[PDB]
């Protein structure tokens, strides 16, 4: 049975754990320790292939743990998440994408740009800033809400599709 090794990256606070917990447990968690970094496993059928996702929900960025360095080096695809009401999280995407590029000595790494918290009012990052950035990197952009679950499956399934394509 095929396994897809996925890494969820992005600023503290943007919804990486909430998105992961939606996928795994189908509920929205309001507070999940922002310091917990761990891996989760989910068996799913995507385009008629029963597969296993092995997902690292990252937490303590730049404080090097041997589990993160390994998923960094061995991860096959990356969800790069910012929050649409957090300008700074969106500006930070560059740094994450740069860390991914450096570790893979490649600009062709399976990646999806995720704009989360779509359910929130008066976003500060316009859809157009997100589309232009994903167009520049050559990757899909998917808007999500961990709260309502909109886009959550589509983000992870599209990443799996990007791994296949690569
Ligand atoms: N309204 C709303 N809140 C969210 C969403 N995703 C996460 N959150 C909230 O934002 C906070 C940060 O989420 P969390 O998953 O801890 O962020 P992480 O540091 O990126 O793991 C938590 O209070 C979550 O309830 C979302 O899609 N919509
Ligand atoms: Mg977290």
């Amino acid at each position: 049975m095929t396994e897809y090794k996925l890494v969820v990256v992005g600023a503290d606070g943007v919804g990486k754990s909430a998105l992961t917990i939606q996928l795994i447990q189908n509920h929205f968690v309001d507070e999940y320790d922002p310091t917990i970094e761990d891996s989760y496993r989910k068996q799913v059928v995507i385009d008629g292939e029963t597969c296993l996702l092995d997902i690292l929900d990252t937490a303590g960025q730049e404080e090097y743990s041997a589990m993160r360095d390994q998923y960094m080096r061995t991860g096959e695809g990356f969800l790069c998440v910012f929050a649409i009401n957090n300008t700074k999280s969106f500006e930070d995407i560059h740094h994450y994408r740069e860390q991914i590029k450096r570790v893979k000595d490649s600009e062709d790494v399976p990646m999806v740009l995720v704009g989360n918290k779509s359910d929130l009012p008066s976003r500060t990052v316009d859809t157009k800033q997100a589309q232009d950035l994903a167009r520049s990197y050559g990757i899909p952009f998917i808007e999500t809400s961990a709260k309502t679950r909109q886009g959550v499956d589509d983000a992870f399934y599209t990443l799996v599709r990007e791994i296949r394509k690569h």
